[PDB]
């Protein structure tokens, strides 16, 4: 809608204050005119009917339990954006600024969320197994990831380059984790994962077998589920973006850490640069070594890392 740009305060999924930009028209609207073309959130009121109605509040204060999900999404979706200007120079996720759009509410018990080729979709968890999904940043910036991914390298969603999909787009989530920089860590979903529950996640990076996924190629899964495991095998991608940025001796191979923050740098370029819909785990460690190699150079540390990294978990 048209209207002035305008700042309202609320409370997330977890309690926590914050404020966001919302738009003044009558009523005011979660839209941030602040980001690119924008960013919207919406009410799907427990339906799945998408996007459903532009959030509108009479008084621009966010605190009913009802609210909470919408300025989670709202916010993080803020935050996303920010990354990626920010750290990759990349404008929204089709880099020209698109308006970002989310829907909470969806649905009824809906322990899951998504991006569904043109917005990201939360559901409210059925209080047990998850909470309002939008109250974790991980999980805010994972969903956006893929629509960076799908604009991108455009990674079909099945077997590894389903797995590279899914992968990166842990990777990105866990990197926005950090550069909010509140409690972050290497597990994914924390936060709203579980409410009975303390200090366990849906997957894990830096030990992804904790929750049974496997952290070496030769432990892959092979056969037709989660359209042949892309959140199962992500746990070897996972793990050897862990070990090239924090480093550890991984099934008897050494790796030297080179931090987040090259991580992310070689993985948005090979991201952007190399990768393609068909991409397998093994194009991916090509992908990434180039990249290294473009960014730090042939004989650097960098692509000495990715090598190791990707040794560790069996990727030739
Ligand atoms: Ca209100
Ligand atoms: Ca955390
Ligand atoms: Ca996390
Ligand atoms: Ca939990
Ligand atoms: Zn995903």
């Amino acid at each position: 809608i048209t209207g002035t740009s305008t700042v309202g305060v609320g409370r997330g999924v977890l309690g926590d204050q914050k404020n966001i930009n919302t738009t003044y028209s009558t009523y005011y609207y979660l839209q941030d005119n602040t980001r690119g073309n924008g960013i919207f959130t919406y009410d799907a009121k427990y339906r799945t009917t998408l996007p459903g109605s532009l959030w509108a509040d009479a008084d621009n204060q966010f605190f009913a339990s009802y609210d909470a999900p919408a300025v989670d999404a709202h916010y993080y979706a803020g935050v996303t954006y920010d990354y990626y200007k920010n750290v990759h120079n990349r404008l929204s996720y089709d880099g020209n600024n698109a308006a970002i759009r989310s829907s909470v509410h969806y649905s009824q018990g809906y322990n899951n969320a998504f991006w569904n080729g043109s917005q990201m979709v939360y559901g409210d968890g059925d209080g047990q197994t998850f909470i309002p999904l939008s109250g974790g940043i991980d999980v805010v910036a994972h969903e956006l990831t893929h629509a960076v991914t799908d604009y991108t390298a455009g990674l079909i969603y099945q077997n590894e380059s389903g797995a590279i999909n899914e992968a990166i787009s842990d990777i990105f989530g866990t990197l926005v984790e950090f550069y909010a920089n509140k409690n972050p860590d290497w597990e994914i979903g924390e936060d709203v994962y579980t409410p009975g529950i303390s200090g366990d996640s849906l997957r894990s990076m830096s030990d992804p077998a904790k929750y049974g996924d496997p952290d070496h190629y030769s432990k892959r899964y092979t056969g037709t589920q989660d359209n042949g495991g892309v959140h199962i095998n992500s746990g070897i991608i996972n793990k050897a973006a862990y070990l090239i940025s924090q480093g550890g001796t991984h099934y008897g191979v050494s790796v030297v850490g080179i931090g987040r923050d090259k991580l992310g740098k070689i993985f948005y370029r090979a991201l952007t640069q190399y990768l393609t819909p068909t991409s397998n785990f093994s194009q991916l460690r090509a992908a990434a070594v180039q990249s290294a190699t473009d960014l730090y150079g042939s004989t650097s540390q960098e692509v000495a890392s990715v090598k190791q990294a990707f040794d560790a978990v069996g990727v030739k």
